[PDB]
Order: structure tokens, then sequence, then C-alpha cells
């Protein structure tokens, strides 16, 4: 339901709140209609986000991101999200999707957002996929004061050079970076790619050996899934990322972009560090060890 007068934020206590992201009461006339709206944070010093509540509307909501940035890409209530999310980089916080609940955060774990550094806004992505009246769906928000003791934070990973012949049974975008940070854990996962997508696969490489992270079919509901046993990544190891496309149906070649006719291989691992250690976000979009896909476990080829 809208909120009314009551408005969006909701003390929980002397050091939290619920913030709840809304749309504001919007009609979709189309079907796969994509609106996005932001939300300010309401403190301008640090905080925590701890834990989060979907409040979709369960006939037409299809799916909903939530992102943290400092400069979401329109100044309006709501827009159309192929004007943009953010206008810098926007960080992903919440995937829900309509066929695939989501995971909760673990307890101790939280986005470090607002202060100097962190996210100072909100946007909230819904997609209408089935379709007078006015929609009000979002995602509640639990914020707080206390510094957690676990910092969560994303690890991307995406092409931006693949290119896909018209007809071409088989295309791999391969990623790969070293990690040179403090230790990280991976806990959930994201695959994201567009209808040409086969199979995504995220791995860690210690010492040669190919440790598996996520492995999943983009055409499956595309929210966070919970790793089967969380991954220590850690200064040393390489990254590693696979994305297997088709080129079949195409009549033009595929490139890297934003439109449905465009592709994406990214994957998003959400992890967790020390406070004292970690970092909220890191991004490989290199495949500085190519040769090493020649050992990649045969899964990462094969459809799931
Ligand atoms: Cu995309
Ligand atoms: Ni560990």
């Amino acid at each position: 339901e809208c909120l009314g007068t009551i408005g969006p934020v909701t003390p929980l206590d002397a050091s939290d709140f619920a913030l709840d992201i809304r749309m504001p009461g919007v009609t979709p006339k189309e079907s796969d209609t994509y609106f996005c709206m932001s939300m300010r944070l309401p403190v301008d010093e640090e905080a925590f986000v701890i834990d989060f509540k979907p409040r979709a509307s369960m006939d037409t909501v299809h799916h909903m991101l939530l992102f943290g940035c400092n400069m979401p890409s329109s100044t309006g209530s709501y827009w159309f999200c192929d004007e943009g999310t953010c206008t810098d980089k926007a960080n992903i916080l919440y995937a829900w999707a309509r066929n695939a609940p989501p995971t909760r955060l673990p307890k101790g774990v939280g986005f470090r957002v607002g202060g100097e550094t962190g996210s100072k806004y909100f946007v909230l992505q819904v997609h209408y996929g089935d379709i007078n009246h006015k929609d009000c769906s979002g995602v509640s928000v639990h914020l707080t004061r206390v510094p957690q003791p676990l910092i969560a934070g994303m690890y991307l990973m995406m092409s931006v050079d693949t290119v896909i012949p018209p007809g071409e049974k088989v295309v791999n975008a391969d990623i790969s970076c070293q990690y040179k940070m403090y230790p990280m854990h991976v806990f959930a996962y994201r695959v994201h790619t567009h209808h040409l997508g086969k199979v995504v696969s995220g791995y860690r490489v210690r010492n040669g050996q190919w440790t598996l992270i996520g492995r999943q079919n983009p055409q499956l509901p595309q929210a966070f899934y919970p790793v089967e046993h969380p991954v220590d990544v850690t200064f040393g190891d390489i990254l590693a990322a696979r994305c297997v496309f088709t080129g079949e149906g195409r009549t033009e070649a595929t490139h890297i972009g934003g439109t449905s006719s465009d592709e994406m291989c990214n994957l998003y691992i959400m992890y967790y560090m020390e406070a004292k250690y970690a970092l909220s976000f890191m991004t490989c979009t290199k495949n500085v060890a190519p040769d090493m896909f020649r050992t990649i476990p045969a899964e990462a080829n094969i459809p799931i």
C-alpha cells in the first residue's frame, strides 16, 4: 500500500530506522516497463544497511533492484531506467526476483552508506512484466548508526570488449583479475546477461586450483543466490569468470552495451570483510590471465 501521511522514515529505536523506498503511485502502460526512483538518505553521517524487506505487488512486479549511488540519473519523481540508473557508478545492494526469494544478510554484516564516502542516494528499479490503479511497490530498508563488525561489499566482474558474430555457436567471455586486497568472504552472487547468454560462472583460482563461487543460467530469475560454501579470496588469488554466449538467431554482430539487442557478461559477487580492513566495492573489467582459462572446469561450458 501507498504510505500516505506517515512518511517514509519509521524510527525503529534510538539508533535504528526503517526507510521505505517506494514507487510514487505509478501506472505502467506497456509490458516490460522499467521504472526508477531515488531517495536521498535522511542522515548525512555514516549509517549501515543491515536489512531489507520487499513490498512488491505480486501480480505486476517481475524484479526489483536497489542501488546506492551519489548521482541518480534523473532529478525527477521517477523515470524510465533507459535514461540510466546513476551517472556515477551504481552499487547494487539488493535484488528481489519473483520466483527466487532473496537470502537475508548475515547478522553483523552491513553495507556502509552515507558519511564522507558512502552512497548518498538509494535508487530503486522496479521491472513491471505483466499489466488505472497507482502502484507503490518497493523495498523497506533497515538502517543503523551502530558500526557493524563486518562490512558488506560488491566485487563486480564484467566484460567490455566481447564481440558476438551472427549465428556463431559458442562465444566465451573471459574475465580475470588478481586480488590485491585484504581477504573477503563471498556469501552471495548474481549473474546478469541478456537473451544470448547461456551460462555464467565465477571462480577463485589459487595456485592453479579452481574453486567455484557461482554457476548460474542467466535466463533464470536474476536474484542473489547464496554460495554453496562461503569462500575466502585473498591477496594473490585470481578471480575468474566466464559467460558463454550464442549468436544463433541474430542477424548482425552483438557487442557489450545497454539495449536488449546489446549484451553483458556481469557477475556480481557479494562479500563481507573485517570492518577495519573492508572496502565496499571492487571491479574487474579485465582479463589478465587469459591462458589460465585452458584449465577452467568443464562445467563452465556446459549449460545449467
Ligand atoms: Cu543489461
Ligand atoms: Ni574463511
